[PDB]
Parts: C-alpha cells; sequence; structure tokens
C-alpha cells in the first residue's frame, strides 16, 4: 500500500480488505463487494451446509461484486426492463457465497445500527448485486451500514434427502446465517454495532427472516427484523419432509441419476446448467407462487412447522416491521393463467377465472376451490371481465402474501411482540409493467433503498420526498425498534399493530393514514375457514 | 232492510253489515261458509264445497278461529298477543271473510285474496291487523280473506294413505279461491282479477298455490310478503311427515296401518294434539314448524326448489318482499341470551350456540361457516354485533336469501317480478329497539290501519300507509304497482337477473337498490348446500 485511499483499508477475521469509494447523490460512501464468507460450496460440498471461508493472503480485492449463486434465468419477456431487473447481473457460478457492506465514508465514528438485506426470488432466484439493492443510498442519507449476502438457491440450496448427510437441507438459509455470524465477528471493524442488527428482506427473503426468528440457533444474531411482502408461514414457504424427499428423487431421475448416498453423489457428478434445467419439473399440480426447492421442515433448523411455531413461540423480546404492497397477486398471473399478459388488459372470462382459480390454489379440492371462487364472485357482475381479472390478482396475492402477513402479524402481536404493518399502496412513475397490475410484488424495494435520490433515474420530486420518508421509518425502526421519529410528532404517528385494534399504516404520497384490519373478513375466510374444508375433503 | 247489504250466492242468501271506514262506509259479508265443516271423520280430510242454505244467513260476524296453539310467552302484551285468536276456537273454522265497498261496486272490481300466515300451526282472518275496510274504503278494492286449518288439522300427514293425504289446508285455501270464481261478482268483484297476497307462512301458501297447476286458474296475480314456499321451513318431505304424524300418534297414545292409526287421532280431543305438536320436530330449532306442507307428488308435483327451477312463468306478475330485520323476532323464542325485556347482548359462545338452534341441519363444518361469515372480524367479541348478526343469520336463512332465490328464479323463466325491502319501524310497534322492524310489521301499513285515527299513528305513517296501498292495489288492477298517472321519476323498476333492482319502502321515496344481499345469499343459496352435501 501507500498510494491507495487509506480509509478504504480493512481487516477482517480472514485477511485485509480493499473496498472502492462510491458516490451517492449526497456524498461518497465505502463499498466493500464481493467479500467470501464461506468456502466455496462446490464439488464434494455440493447440498452440503457451508463452511467458514479460511484465512486468505494479501489485500483481497473487494472492489465489484462477486459471482450470482446459479439459478434459473427468466426468459418470459426477453429484453424487457420488469423482468431483466431481477436477472442476473454478474456470472452464474456455484462459487458465489459472497457478501457487500456499504458504510459511510468516512466510515463512522460510534458504532452504528447494522441493516442486513436478504433478497427474494422464490428461493429459487436473486442475488445481493442487482441495482434495486444499492445499499449506498441507506449508507450516505441515513448513515446506515447495510450487509448483503449471497445464498444459495434452487437445488442448489434446497435440495433436501431429509436425515441424509450429505443433503440435508436448508443449506441456503444456513449460508444466510453464516454471513449473519460474519457480520457478528467482523462489523465492527467496518463501523457497524453488532449489537443492533436488523434483518429485512422481501418475498422469500422476508421468509427467509421469518425462518431466522423461529430458529434458535439464528436468534442471537440479530435484535429487530422486517418481513416485506413474504411471510415463513403460509402455502409457498416450506415444505414438508416427505415432499421435499419426493421432489429431490423426481430430480434425480429426470437428470439420470435413479440409498440417499449414491443418489446425491450421482447428482453431485451433474452439471450445475442440467440441475436448473429440469428445477421447475417436480411441482406437484399446475401452478403459480409455488417453488420446486424451498425450506424444509426438518425437525432442525425448523423444529416443527411454522404455523405450530408462531402459534406456541414467546416474543416478548421481538420488535417485528412487515407488510404488504396493494397488488401482491398481478405479477404472478402472467406467468402462467391463461388469460394473462403484460400487453393486453387481461380482461378474462368467467371460465378463465375459474381455470385461473385451480392454478392460483392447487392445493384445493373442488369444494375449496368452489369456495374461493365463491367467496371472490361479485354477485352483482359475476361475468364482467374487468372485476374477474381484478378477482384472481386478488386471490393470488390473499392467499400467497396478504393473509399469511395477517396471521402472522396476528400470533407475534399475541404472543409478546411489537408489531408494526404497513400497506404500499404507491405506483413507481418509472414502472414498465401495465397498470392494470397495479403495485405489484416487489415494486416497494426500490423506494425503502432510496433509489428515487439518484437523478438520472428520472423519478419525480415527490417521489425523492417519498423515498427519502420511508428511509427514515426503516432506519428509525433499526435504531429504536419504533419507525416514528422521536422529534416529529406534528408528522402523523404509527401506532403497534394489535390484536383488538389491528391498526396499520398507508405508505404512499400523502401522509400516514392509519388503517383498521388487514383485510380481515376475506382473511378470516383463508386463515380460519379454509383449512377446516380441506382437512374434511 | 238494506238492499246493499244483501246478496245471493251460489248457496243461498247473505246479510252484511255496514262499516265505518274514516272516509266513509264499506259492506261487509264476515263469517261465509265455504265448506263443509271439517269435523268428526272429516278430521285430516280435504275439504267438501257447503251444503246450500235455506232463509238468510247472517255474515255480520267473525266466525270461529281454527284450533290452534295460543301463544303465552308474554301473557297480556300487545306486541304477541295481536297475533292469537280473537274469535272461539274450533275446528268447525272454514269460513271466508268479504269487504266491498258501499255502495257496492258498480263495475266489476279487482279482487285482492288475503292468506294470513301464522307458521302453519296459527292465525285467523278476523285479527284486528287484517282489517279489509281501509283498502275496500279507499282505493275501491274488494278484499277477501279465508280462514284455513293449521296445525296437525290442516297438515298432518300419512303421506299415501286415504285419510290423512297431507296438504288439506292448502286444499281449504284453494276451495275459497274457487268460492271467489264463483261468487264474488255477486260483490261486485271480478272474477278475472284475482291478486292473492299473504305474509310469511301465507306468503309460502301463495308461492304454492304458484307452483300448483290446479290453482293457477283460480288466480292472476300474487304478492309473497317475506316468505316462499322454497326454503327450510315451508314443506317437509314425505318421510319426514310420516315420521312427525306417527310420532305424535305415539304420544297422544294411538297405537299399525294407516287407517287404525288415523282413527284413534280422530277420537282425540283438539287440545290433545296441540299438547304435543311442538314435540315431535327432529332438532332444537327456531323457525321451524311441526306440521307444514308436505311434497305429496299430488298438490306439490316435486320440492318447490326443482318446481321453481324448471317451471314456465311467463305470464305470471309478482310482488316480493322483506322487512329489514326478518329474524330478531325468533330469537327470543329460543335462542338463550335474547329476550324483549332487556337488550340481549350476547357472548361469543352464545352466538355458536344460537346458530345451531338457527341453522339446526347445520354440520360442525355447516356451522363453523355460518359463524365464520357473520362475524364482524374487526369486532369479533363486541355483544351489539353479535347479538344482530344472530337475528340475521335467521333472517337471511329463512326468508331473505329464499326470497332472492325466488324472484331471481322467477325473472328468469319470464315472470314479471317487482321486489322490495320495507324499512319502517312502527312508531306505535311494542318489541324493543334492537329488533328493527320485524317478521310482521310491515302488514298494519299495507291494510292501512295508520289510516284510523284512534290508533295514533303519525301523519307521516298516515301517508306513508297511503302509498302502500297505492301499490299494492296498483299491482292488483295491472300487475305493476307504479302509478299510471304519477309522472315523476321515482319509479319502482322489475327486478331482473341482470340488474337485480329492488327499492326500499319507508318514509322517503321510493329509493332503488342493486342487489338482495346478493354475496350473502350466495353463500347460502350456492355454497352451503353443496358443504351440508358433502360433509
Ligand atoms: C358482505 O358479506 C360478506 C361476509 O363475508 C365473510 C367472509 O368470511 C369467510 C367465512 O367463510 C365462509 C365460507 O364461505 C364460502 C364461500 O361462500 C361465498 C361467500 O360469499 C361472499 C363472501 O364475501
Ligand atoms: C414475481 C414473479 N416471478 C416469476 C414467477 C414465475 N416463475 C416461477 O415460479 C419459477 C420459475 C423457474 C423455476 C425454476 C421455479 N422453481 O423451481 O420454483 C419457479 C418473477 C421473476
Ligand atoms: C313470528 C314467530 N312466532 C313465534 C315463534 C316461536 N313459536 C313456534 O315456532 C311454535 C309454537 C308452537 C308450535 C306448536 C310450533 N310448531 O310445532 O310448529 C311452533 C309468532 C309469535
Ligand atoms: C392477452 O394476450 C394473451 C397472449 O398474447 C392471450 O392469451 C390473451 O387471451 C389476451 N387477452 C386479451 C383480453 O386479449
Ligand atoms: C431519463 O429521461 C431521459 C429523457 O430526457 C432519457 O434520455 C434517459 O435515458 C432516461 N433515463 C432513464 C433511466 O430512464
Ligand atoms: C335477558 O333476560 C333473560 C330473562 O330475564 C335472561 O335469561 C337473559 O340472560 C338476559 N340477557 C342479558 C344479555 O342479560
Ligand atoms: C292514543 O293515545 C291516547 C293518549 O293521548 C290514549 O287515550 C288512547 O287510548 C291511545 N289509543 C291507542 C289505540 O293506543
Amino acid at each position: 500500500e501507500g498510494r491507495e485511499d487509506p480509509q478504504l483499508l480493512v481487516r477482517v477475521r480472514g485477511g485485509q480488505l480493499r473496498g472502492i469509494r462510491l458516490k451517492a447523490p449526497g456524498g461518497p460512501v465505502s463499498a466493500f463487494l464481493g467479500i467470501p464468507f464461506a468456502e466455496p460450496p462446490v464439488g464434494s460440498r455440493r447440498f452440503m451446509p457451508p463452511e467458514p471461508k479460511r484465512p486468505w493472503s494479501g489485500v483481497l480485492d473487494a472492489t465489484t461484486f462477486q459471482n450470482v449463486c446459479y439459478q434459473y434465468v427468466d426468459t418470459l419477456y426477453p429484453g424487457f426492463e420488469g423482468t431483466e431487473m431481477w436477472n442476473p447481473n454478474r456470472e452464474l457460478s456455484e462459487d458465489c457465497l459472497y457478501l457487500n457492506v456499504w458504510t459511510p465514508y468516512p466510515r463512522p465514528a460510534s458504532p452504528t445500527p447494522v441493516l442486513i438485506w436478504i433478497y427474494g426470488g422464490g428461493f429459487y432466484s436473486g442475488a445481493a448485486s442487482l441495482d434495486v439493492y444499492d445499499g449506498r443510498f441507506l449508507a450516505q442519507v441515513e448513515g446506515a451500514v447495510l450487509v448483503s449476502m449471497n445464498y444459495r438457491v434452487g437445488t442448489f440450496g434446497f435440495l433436501a434427502l431429509p436425515g441424509s448427510r450429505e443433503a440435508p437441507g436448508n443449506v441456503g438459509l444456513l449460508d444466510q446465517r453464516l454471513a449473519l455470524q460474519w457480520v457478528q465477528e467482523n462489523i465492527a471493524a467496518f463501523g457497524g454495532d453488532p449489537m443492533s442488527v436488523t434483518l429485512f428482506g422481501e418475498s422469500a427473503g422476508a421468509a427467509s427472516v421469518g425462518m431466522h426468528i423461529l430458529s434458535l440457533p439464528s436468534r442471537s444474531l440479530f435484535h429487530r427484523a422486517v418481513l416485506q411482502s413474504g411471510t415463513p408461514n403460509g402455502p409457498w414457504a416450506t415444505v414438508s419432509a416427505g415432499e421435499a424427499r419426493r421432489r429431490a428423487t423426481l430430480l434425480a431421475r429426470l437428470v439420470g441419476c435413479p440409498n440417499d448416498t449414491e443418489l446425491i453423489a450421482c447428482l453431485r457428478t451433474r452439471p450445475a446448467q442440467d440441475l436448473v434445467d429440469h428445477e421447475w419439473h417436480v411441482l406437484p399440480q399446475e401452478s403459480i407462487f409455488r417453488f420446486s426447492f424451498v425450506p424444509v421442515v426438518d425437525g432442525d433448523f425448523l423444529s416443527d412447522t411454522p404455523e405450530a411455531l408462531i402459534n406456541t413461540g414467546d416474543f416478548q423480546d421481538l420488535q417485528v416491521l412487515v407488510g404488504v404492497v396493494k397488488d401482491e397477486g398481478s405479477y404472478f398471473l402472467v406467468y402462467g393463467v391463461p388469460g394473462f399478459s403484460k400487453d393486453n388488459e387481461s380482461l378474462i372470462s368467467r371460465a378463465q377465472f375459474l381455470a385461473g382459480v385451480r392454478i392460483g390454489v392447487p392445493q384445493a379440492s373442488d369444494l375449496a376451490a368452489e369456495a374461493v371462487v365463491l367467496h371472490y364472485t361479485d354477485w352483482l357482475h359475476p361475468e364482467d371481465p374487468t372485476h374477474l381479472r381484478d378477482a384472481m390478482s386478488a386471490v393470488v396475492g390473499d392467499h400467497n402474501v396478504v393473509c399469511p402477513v395477517a396471521q402472522l402479524a396476528g400470533r407475534l402481536a399475541a404472543q409478546g411482540a411489537r408489531v408494526y404493518a404497513y400497506i404500499f399502496e404507491h405506483r413507481a412513475s418509472t414502472l414498465t409493467w401495465p397498470l392494470w397490475m397495479g403495485v405489484p410484488h416487489g415494486y416497494e424495494i426500490e423506494f425503502i433503498f432510496g433509489l428515487p435520490l439518484d437523478p438520472s433515474l428520472n423519478y419525480t420530486t415527490e417521489e425523492r420526498i417519498f423515498a427519502q420518508r420511508l428511509m427514515k421509518y426503516w432506519t428509525n425502526f433499526a435504531r429504536t425498534g419504533d419507525p416514528n421519529d422521536p422529534r416529529d410528532s406534528k408528522s402523523p404517528q404509527w401506532p403497534p399493530y394489535t390484536t383488538a385494534a389491528q391498526q396499520y399504516v398507508s405508505l404512499n404520497l400523502k401522509p400516514l393514514e392509519v388503517r383498521r384490519g388487514l383485510r380481515a373478513q376475506t382473511c378470516a375466510f383463508w386463515n380460519r375457514f379454509l383449512p377446516k374444508l380441506l382437512s374434511a375433503t
């Protein structure tokens, strides 16, 4: 060294790092990108829990994002911004267990609360290096230390032969836990406070945050949690051990690997792409919002089902922020329900609605399906194509996100937790999906991370002010367990969600509005009635 | 002797009586026999036409009430006593009443025929709230009402037997309808314009005449207030009617083929049968009645649901409707926690228990479905919400949703259908405020009782009653309740399956609404029948 920026050089447990000085709209931030936190889970380590990264020699260059975990790449609308913004933006590789750190420049004086991001992507996709997860704005404007990790997805992260030693399952969650242990040991070297760590994540990343809440070994690694449009409970975030075994065994057959040791050994000789090319083909029914390889209820990482664990756990110590976007379901309709396209209005027939309910609720018996169709039909206009389109969206969003979130918020609150709930209702002026899709799944993230502050990106001025308000809420929650500004009592206040009052806030361009009941009538259908109907039929 | 009060019908001569209505006199012919008294060997048998008589028969007073249970829940309280028999009880009760204008109509006049309710176990055409003088005087109508047998006497059935074939109380109604055909022209009535109207069990009876071909040639239009032939209480299967009759016979000590069983029942004094009438229901329930019309394959060739689903109604005009709180009345008669004397704020546990009583045929899963649909999950334990939800369950299950189903099926199969909800609560009502507008408390307005200054109704209620009398009689005259001379825009539109328009009847002008509890009635009419079948 000697000629380098002395404020970009840092030592962690594994050796010396060189970061890079990035420009944010209000000034510089420090980024340390591509820090390895595990041994590369390659070859004999495929499907195995991660091992801590062995120390390296010299100064590791941490100025660029590392490889994205090998994954399926979405090809539905090739070249369309609305899909490509989620696709891998670095080389696909099984050598992908790296994390990223953004801090103020120069690094902070006092120990600073840490935010750890866990990306979504249905547990089959995602990367911490995507533009919408850019930590520079929270670091610069709010002074936060922000960490994001890559974790294995798809078969590499979640293929399980439950009870085997060579594929115990949930190793993608163990990747996340190892990054959390890395933060505990090393974040102080960046000025981060290991005693104030807040997890946040969206969709499967939110479900992941919920699983760390529910898994004893993770609970000593963080203090507060944010779950955006996802829950560990609900119909897609976990599978039984029997179902995971069935899916792993079918996938093996499809790639030519007909005793668990021999089966897994043959799988480890298969090229990564061959596994990806058959991943989607093991689902038990025609479905949407269902993913082949997800966390497994193993009796280990998850000692029981999430529903059992949230129904009986002690959460006196927990502060959580949870919420949903306005149109959770619309995104999923164009990836499978006949009649839906991003390129037309998707006005569907009653027949297409019934067929779509079977795909969106693939576990429903005929009676359960008919119950869904009866609840969601508008009986003054039972065949109006616009209502049917919007009802199909609401079926998929309610069943997979809103009512699982309502259930989690209600159970956590009844069990001692401080819960804050929101609905996010603003549609980005820059959104490229059609207007009928409303505010789709995932389109609050760019506002939480403060992308509207980047002048290049063509957001409106009000969207810039809105983004800053949101970053305030999130970082205030990280700092204190309370999204409200300890000062500004003039601005309306965000009350806790309670079982008795069920209050939550609207997040849009106008000041906070408090509302009661998270789709309370409809979610009683999903959360109380439907399980008893399915058990009887 | 007043010649306006002397009439010759086919059976002989009648003397009526001149009555005072607020606007002038009316002619009343009360207590006209239309059948041989159904006594002794004729108990449980179809009625027979009245034999001719000599001289002038005195038709100046109401005749006996058909033998029936007398309600004793709140003795001496007007709200219950107003429905109790106001003449002596007798099985010799097959008489009818005719109100005409004074002087007798110069041209043939549309006829309204009232069929009273009372759950098929009670009722009488002599009740003060069925007083026909106001409709006759103000609207110039000819009004007819008949007594028909109720309880075991009208509906005890050993299906297939010769001595108790079932439905004889409905045959009583039909005989009176044919009497109107043969005789009403002598009073100035027009036998070619006959409108039936009735409430609760009487509306269900009107519906059953719609669905039985021999009655169709006896009337032209129909009004069904707060009751339907379809739905859970108005009929029983042949198998269940046989079970109840056999059980009642067991209870009164009658040991055996149908002939001997019915013979021993015929020896029992009337009160012996009434004493056990209420003891044969298969479950603890409300809004269920032991002896009601039976699907015999004769009067009712199939179930009302099958018949309204397949019938052709292209030349039928129907007016149907409900009151705002169909269910509240029934809660104080069985549901623990409910009383006319306190606000009946109930717990959640009492709500669950009430749903089993109010939907006595529901499985556990179906009862859970009802509870979860009617709970307000924003206030799941609020006593006021739970009370009002209990009322709504009973009213929707038994009246509102069956009415919506009938209106939609009739409209879809060519019928002209007009629909209403009645939302004015009488200023004179004696039931508590939490019961709202209870089952049966639109009748006094249709019949025009507010026009009597002595009953202390408000001036707005007099105006409102006149408006309703005009809807009903305009519908009787034309099949359309809209005034053919009122040219303002508060028009009552026909109910259709597409737009589902109905109107609210209250002190303010007609307002048009769409959808008669469409979402909730879809649960009752579409989902729950599939659920009870499956599990
Ligand atoms: C406007 O009132 C609607 C009150 O809905 C309560 C919803 O609770 C869920 C309880 O589950 C009941 C089971 O349902 C089966 C479906 O039947 C049709 C529902 O019919 C319309 C619902 O909108
Ligand atoms: C927000 C909606 N997303 C698209 C949803 C539809 N595609 C899938 O569900 C899917 C796709 C591919 C695989 C391998 C898979 N699997 O194995 O689970 C599941 C955005 C990219
Ligand atoms: C509008 C409600 N009415 C009262 C409802 C409760 N009583 C009954 O239902 C009842 C009462 C008696 C008998 C024989 C019977 N049966 O066997 O059919 C049913 C008016 C007072
Ligand atoms: C929209 O487009 C898709 C495919 O292009 C098609 O299947 C669907 O029927 C279309 N919908 C409408 C309403 O045109
Ligand atoms: C923003 O708008 C300008 C047009 O003035 C355009 O040239 C530029 O490419 C846009 N940038 C983005 C990110 O949309
Ligand atoms: C109303 O009174 C009845 C009898 O007096 C009683 O059984 C019932 O519990 C009371 N209801 C309430 C809500 O107190
Ligand atoms: C009407 O009110 C008066 C009291 O001013 C009373 O004397 C009379 O009996 C009341 N009539 C009825 C029918 O209640």
